[PDB]
């Protein structure tokens, strides 16, 4: 399962990490990552596991590479096609600047309520029952119902989009990568061409009406594009919420101390994005490059880790410690450089109403009796499931 390491990597830089299966999962997952944060192990690691590749550890050095994409470049994200993610600058800001007309802060600011009002619909009709699981029941159907909202496609659409989004990150087997791609963009092509006739101020009208150098957005562009806006916000906001959840649920004082300040949701928002942060994505050499003291050679995979970077000490003090308060919250969590998170603004508004609401129908709850709370690894960590208890007599109607 281990790759021979290659000869340019010292013997001792070597930790055999596997993001994708770390030793400590059961004890939780940002928890079985900081393993690589103990003070025997060098900010630089090469692993030998997942074809090899090396593995910053500190937010200093994940910062200053996302930084360098002149050295370090999006070309290859994964260990081991949508746009924008797979470009460097400067065609990248092109697609960047179109794609931020559609979910940029003015249009959060404009759909705040539309968001409210489908988290109030979907906790309304989970409160009486008493029990739910939350990633199932809530955290799945919420930013999927968001993006029919932002594209302006109808509710009869969802359960096949969704099947769709499914294959692509937990396959059953009916479809590979590729088909579950094609399929998407199926789907998407005719209404791209549609909306080029008559337009909608709609995020599929508005991508498809845009332009790239000078020229008018081809189709197959404008479909890689939406793509994108589609799938970058499912995954990550089903998983975020879910571990905020969890930790609510296992922490009524947390639970408390944001029922009596309301005002301070949205500071307990960047913290909770700190402490459960989620994301591991990687950048490509450009070239042979010496990087705080170690040889990186050209084509080397090196793993960037979004979620270490908060949990470093060096960044937050006890920072497994779940604190509201904190003066500095530091984390690159939605990123850094030129690939920053452009749904970063709509997945705090998600997350603050979410809780907001939460807490006003259901503000005592549990994780149900016996239940284990169990994690995954990957380069989107997240929970399997998360059953939630309460007794709907605490519960209101509001
Ligand atoms: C808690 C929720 C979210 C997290 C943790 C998150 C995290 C990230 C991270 C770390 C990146 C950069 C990856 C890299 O540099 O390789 C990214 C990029 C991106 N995200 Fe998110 N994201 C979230 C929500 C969303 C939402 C709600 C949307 C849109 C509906 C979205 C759309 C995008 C897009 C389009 C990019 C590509 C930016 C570019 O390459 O220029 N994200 N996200």
């Amino acid at each position: 399962n281990l790759a021979p390491l290659p000869p340019h990597v010292p013997e001792h830089l070597v930790f055999d990490f596997d993001m994708y299966n770390p030793s400590n999962l059961s004890a939780g997952v940002q928890e079985a990552w900081a393993v690589l944060q103990e003070s025997n192990v060098p900010d630089l690691v090469w692993t030998r596991c997942n074809g090899g590749h090396w593995i910053a550890t500190r937010g200093q050095l994940i910062r200053e590479a996302y930084e360098d994409y002149r050295h370090f470049s999006s070309e290859c994200p994964f260990i081991p096609d949508f746009i924008p993610t797979s470009m460097d600058p400067p065609e990248q800001r092109q697609f960047r600047a179109l794609a931020n007309q559609v979910v940029g802060m003015p249009v959060v600011d404009k759909l705040e309520n539309r968001i409210q009002e489908l988290a109030c619909s979907l906790i309304e009709s989970l409160r009486p029952q008493g029990q739910c699981n939350f990633t199932e029941d809530y955290a799945e159907p919420f930013p999927i119902r968001i993006f029919m909202l932002l594209a302006g496609l109808p509710e009869e659409d969802i359960p096949h989009l969704k099947y769709l989004t499914d294959q692509m990150t937990r396959p059953d087997g009916s479809m590979t990568f590729a088909e579950a791609k094609e399929a998407l963009y199926d789907y998407l092509i005719p209404i791209i061409e549609q909306r080029r006739q008559k337009p909608g101020t709609d995020a599929i009208s508005i991508v498809a009406n845009g332009q790239v150098n000078g020229r008018p957005i081809t189709s197959d562009e404008a479909k890689r594009m939406c793509g994108l806006l589609l799938v970058g916000g499912l995954d990550t906001v089903v998983n975020f919420l879910s571990f905020s959840m969890e930790f609510l649920a296992k922490s009524p004082e947390h639970r408390q101390e944001l029922i009596e300040r309301p005002e301070r949701i949205p500071a307990a928002c960047e913290e909770l994005l700190r402490r459960f942060s989620l994301v591991a994505d990687g950048r490509i050499l450009t070239s042979d490059y010496e990087f705080h003291g170690v040889q990186l050679k050209k084509g080397d995979q090196i793993l960037l880790p979004q979620m270490l970077s908060g949990l470093d000490e060096r960044e937050n003090a006890a920072p497994m410690h779940v604190d509201f308060s904190r003066q500095k919250v530091s984390h690159t969590t939605f990123g850094h450089g030129s690939h920053l998170c452009l749904g970063q603004h709509l997945a705090r508004r998600e997350i603050i109403v979410t809780l907001k609401e939460w807490l006003t129908r259901i503000p005592d709850f549990s994780i149900a009796p016996g239940a284990q709370i169990q994690h995954k690894s990957g380069i989107v960590s997240g929970v399997q499931a998360l059953p939630l208890v309460w007794d709907p007599a605490t519960t209101k109607a509001v």
